C-alpha cells in the first residue's frame, strides 16, 4: 500500500494511548513519543524513518512510541500538542519533564539526537585539558570550574539541563583554584571566553542566560533552522555569508572569523548555503547571486548588502562572483558605525496607465504620499488577496469621482508583496493609510467596512482639503441625469 502514518504493529515502535501512557513513561527512563493524525501527509512521509530509528535504539533500552491524537484527544491536550507530527521526549520515567525534538526526522539524526539525552547533562572532571582533547566538539562547551559556591552550582545544573541540546556542561572542581565560569568555541578551543566576575551576580539564571546569549555561539558557523533561533536570541545584528559550495566558503572563513572576534558583543556573522537556503536572499532583499554578504538588523528590520549584479548583466555571466575583502570589511565598519544605506525592494516604477489608480512601488512612495498638495490614499495590497480584489471596483471608482471633479486627492496602491515601505506595516491586507500633508500627522490608519461612503467619509473626515466626496458623488449622479 501507499504509505501510511501509523507504524506497521509488529515493529518495534510502541503504541501508546490515554490509558495506557501514564503507565508507560513513568516505567521506562527514556521514551520519544511521536503525536501523530492519520491524515497528516508529513507523518506518512518520516514512518519509514521512525521505524527505522525505533529498530537501531531496542539495542539502547530506548523507546519510541506513537500516539494518534484523533483517538487520544484527551492525551493530546495534556501534552499541549500544536500540530502534527510532535515529537517528545519523556525522561526520568516523568510525564512533566518532556522536550521537543525539532532536528531532521530521518533515522540517523534521530538516533544520534536519543543516544544524546542518555548523556549526563553535566560531564563531571578532574582532568579538564585530557576532556577538552579527547572529544571534537560541535558546540560551546560551558565550563565551572575552581572553587564553586553551592548557589552557583545549583544554577549551573539548571542551565545543563536546559540547555542539554545547546551546549556541553562541564564541571572541572578545585578547591585550590579561583571559580571560573567560562565558554569554549569549537574553532578556538584553547582559549576560553571566561566571564567577568560579578559572581554574585552571575548565580541568578538570567544573568547567566544573558551571558550565554550573546557569548556562546560560534565566531563563524553555518546557519540553519536547529540554530536560528539562537542568533536571533543575541539580540544582535546578523552578517550571512552565502556559499555555493565549501571549497568557496573555505576562502571566507579566516576573514569572517577575524571579523566576528573583532565585532563579538557588536554583531554576529554565519556562513549559509547557497544550495540549501539561496530563497532567503530575497528575504534579505538581495539578488540570488553568489556567494553574497549581507547584513540584517533584526531589530529595526533593515537589510544591508554589498552591490550585485543587474539581472541582465548576471545571466551573461561566465565567471565564478567574488567579494572582496576590503568591500566586506568596509561595510561591516560602515554598518556599525552608522554610515550605510539600507536597501529597499521595490518594482521597476510603472510606465503607468490610465487608471486613477496610481500603482506605486517602493521606489517612489515616499515622494508621492509626502507631498503637501494632497490628500492621499495609499491602498496596500497583495495579489494573492481576495479581499483585495474584491474591493478593487470600489477603489477605481472612488479614483474616479476625485479625477473627475478634483485633483486634491490622489488615491494610489502598492503591492507589499513586491515592495518595501518605512512607518506602516499593518500585518494583513488591504492595508489604507491616508497621508493628508506634510505639516499634518500620518496616524490616519483607516477602520470601517470599505465601502464608497466610509472611504468617502474618511477622506473628507480626516483630510486637509474637507474634500466632500460623497457630495461630489451625488453631483456627477444629477449632472449625468442630464441635469
Ligand atoms: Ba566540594
Amino acid at each position: 500500500m501507499q504509505q501510511e502514518a501509523v507504524a506497521p504493529e509488529d515493529s518495534a515502535v510502541v503504541k501508546l494511548a490515554t490509558d495506557s501512557f501514564n503507565e508507560y513513561i513513568q516505567s521506562h527512563d527514556l521514551v520519544l513519543a511521536e503525536f501523530f493524525a492519520p491524515w497528516c501527509g508529513h507523518c506518512k512521509n518520516m514512518a519509514p524513518e521512525y521505524v527505522k530509528a525505533a529498530e537501531t535504539l531496542v539495542e539502547k533500552n530506548i523507546t519510541l512510541a506513537q500516539i494518534d491524537c484523533t483517538e487520544n484527544q484527551d492525551l493530546c491536550m495534556e501534552h499541549n500538542i500544536p500540530g502534527f507530527p510532535s515529537l517528545k521526549i519523556f525522561k526520568n520515567s516523568d510525564v512533566n519533564n518532556s522536550i521537543d525534538y525539532e532536528g531532521p526526522r530521518t533515522a540517523e539524526a534521530i538516533v544520534q539526537f536519543m543516544i544524546k539525552q542518555s548523556q549526563p547533562a553535566v560531564a563531571v572532571v578532574a582532568d579538564l585539558p585530557a576532556y577538552l582533547a579527547n572529544e571534537t566538539f560541535v558546540t560551546p562547551v560551558i565550563v565551572q570550574s575552581g572553587k564553586i559556591d553551592a548557589d552557583f552550582n545549583a544554577t549551573f545544573y539548571s542551565m545543563a539541563n536546559k540547555h542539554f541540546n545547546d551546549y556541553d556542561f562541564v564541571s572541572a572542581e578545585n578547591a585550590d583554584d579561583d571559580f571560573k565560569l567560562s565558554i569554549y568555541l569549537p574553532s578556538a578551543m584553547d582559549e576560553p571566553v571566561v566571564y567577568n566576575g560579578k559572581k554574585a551576580d552571575i548565580a541568578d539564571a538570567d544573568v547567566f542566560e544573558k551571558w550565554l546569549q550573546v557569548e556562546a555561539l560560534p565566531y563563524f558557523g553555518e546557519i540553519d533552522g536547529s540554530v536560528f533561533a539562537q542568533y536571533v536570541e543575541s539580540g544582535l545584528p546578523l552578517g550571512y555569508l552565502f556559499y555555493n559550495d565549501e571549497e568557496e566558503l573555505e576562502e571566507y572563513k579566516p576573514l569572517f572569523t577575524e571579523l566576528a572576534k573583532k565585532n563579538r558583543g557588536l554583531m554576529n556573522f554565519v556562513s549559509i548555503d547557497a544550495r540549501k537556503f539561496g530563497r532567503h536572499a530575497g528575504n534579505l532583499n538581495m539578488k540570488e547571486q553568489f556567494p553574497l554578504f549581507a547584513i540584517h538588523d533584526m531589530t529595526e528590520d533593515l537589510k544591508y548588502g554589498l552591490p550585485q549584479l543587474s539581472e541582465e548583466a548576471f545571466d551573461e555571466l561566465s565567471d565564478k562572483i567574488v567579494l572582496e575583502s576590503k568591500a566586506i570589511e568596509s561595510l561591516v565598519k560602515d554598518f556599525l558605525k552608522g554610515d550605510a544605506s539600507p536597501i529597499v525592494k521595490s518594482q521597476e516604477i510603472f510606465e503607468n496607465q490610465d487608471s486613477s489608480v496610481f500603482q506605486l512601488v517602493g521606489k517612489n512612495h515616499d515622494e508621492i504620499v509626502n507631498d503637501p498638495k494632497k490628500d492621499v490614499l495609499v491602498l496596500y495590497y497583495a495579489p494573492w488577496c481576495g479581499h483585495c480584489k474584491r474591493l478593487a471596483p470600489t477603489y477605481q471608482e472612488l479614483a474616479d469621482t476625485y479625477a473627475n471633479a478634483t485633483s486634491d486627492v490622489l488615491i494610489a496602491k502598492l503591492d507589499h508583496t513586491e515592495n518595501d515601505v518605512r512607518g506602516v506595516v499593518i500585518e494583513g491586507y488591504p492595508t489604507i493609510v491616508l497621508y493628508p500633508g506634510g505639516k499634518k500627522s500620518e496616524s490616519v490608519v483607516y477602520q470601517g467596512s470599505r465601502s464608497l461612503d466610509s472611504l468617502f467619509d474618511f477622506i473628507k473626515e480626516n483630510g486637509h482639503f474637507d474634500v466632500d466626496g460623497k457630495a461630489l458623488y451625488e453631483e456627477a449622479q444629477e449632472k449625468a441625469a442630464e441635469e
